């Protein structure tokens, strides 16, 4: 089997991407944030504290003839941005782009933190990291991908995120028309439960490539590119007037600037992030200070190849017995 679904930016800045997901019988379609940095499929629901729901579409398990309470199971998750959610668990039928999994754990939120409430466009998350990070207790549950894997034509999914435009998540096949040149594959460590890999270096604009190993994670659920302070300083030094602002919470730059590109290495291959992908617009409405899309990972504890990086590539998440990651230009 295969599946193919379009993923759509939630706003004009590509702060996140939503993908429609069918849950239950008859189908209830929710727009979920596909997140290769976590492993829980959780939804706003009829059980979510009413004051914490503000415009989201909810899953109502009592209206699904295939929903079953997973007795005694609870979940609770905290994300790198400080947001969180928790609740109980149902199993139900879940379909993505024509690919159907029966008996998928659908984690129903009883509580969500303010940032989720405040984002009306995201009805929940669909985790695509390794199932070892799933938070369901006392019986850990599998991701949608893990459940689908054996039925797939090939045990892979691909992320093709757009810049200010829709893109695609495919399951079970590689669309050879969706990228240019060849796909370069690179080793993955699953030791921390992430799609963790080592970039071979970077360049700023038309500058020379610096060969240096940068361990980090391919994370579709993080907006920006978080890299070591040395790398980030070298990037922003090429933008007149750019500075790190403790009050704003990162590097800012004059909105009048033209940003240089940023290249990262995948083996001997190179992925070029155009300068415009690095512009996240005014820090506040009407400001001439703009927020940068490359930020320091210092104090996160891990480097994160988030959407800024991933949307410059066609990315293969290869879930073979030994997982790997592939990157192509597009």
């Amino acid at each position: 089997s295969t599946g193919s679904a379009t993923t759509t930016p939630i706003d004009s800045l590509d702060d996140a991407y939503i993908t429609p997901v069918q849950i239950g019988t008859p189908a209830q379609t929710l727009n979920l944030d596909f997140d290769t940095g976590s492993s829980d499929l959780w939804v706003f629901s009829s059980e979510t504290t009413a004051s914490e729901v503000d415009g989201q579409t909810i899953y109502t398990p009592s209206k699904s003839t295939t929903a079953k309470l997973l007795s005694g199971a609870t979940w609770s998750i905290s994300y790198g941005d400080g947001s969180s959610s928790s609740g109980d668990v149902y199993t139900d039928t879940v379909s993505v782009g024509g690919l159907t999994v029966t008996g998928q754990a659908v984690e129903s939120a009883k509580k969500v933190s303010s940032s989720f409430t405040e984002d009306s466009t995201i009805d929940g998350l669909l985790g695509l990291a390794f199932s070892t990070l799933n938070t369901v207790s006392p019986t850990q549950q599998k991701t949608f991908f893990d459940n689908a894997k054996a039925s797939l034509d090939s045990p892979v999914f691909t992320a093709d995120l757009g810049y200010h435009a829709p893109g695609t998540y495919n399951f079970g096949f590689i669309d050879t028309t969706a990228y240019t040149g060849s796909i370069t594959y690179t080793a993955v460590s699953t030791k921390q439960g992430f799609w963790e890999w080592t970039s071979t270096g970077y360049a700023v604009g038309s500058g020379t490539f610096k060969s240096t190993s940068i361990d980090g994670i391919a994370d579709t659920g993080t907006t920006l590119l978080y890299l070591p302070a040395t790398v980030v300083s070298a990037y922003w030094a090429q933008v007149s007037g750019a500075k790190s602002s403790s009050s704003v919470g990162g590097y800012v730059f004059p909105c009048s600037a033209t940003l240089p590109s940023f290249t990262f290495g995948v083996g001997s291959a190179r992925i070029v992030i155009p300068g415009d992908y690095i512009d996240f617009g005014p820090i506040s409405t009407g400001s001439s200070s703009c927020f940068g899309g490359i930020q320091s990972s210092a104090g996160i504890g891990i480097n994160i190849f988030g959407d800024v990086a991933l949307k410059a590539a066609f990315v293969v998440f290869n879930g073979a017995t030994t997982p790997t990651l592939g990157f192509a230009s597009k």
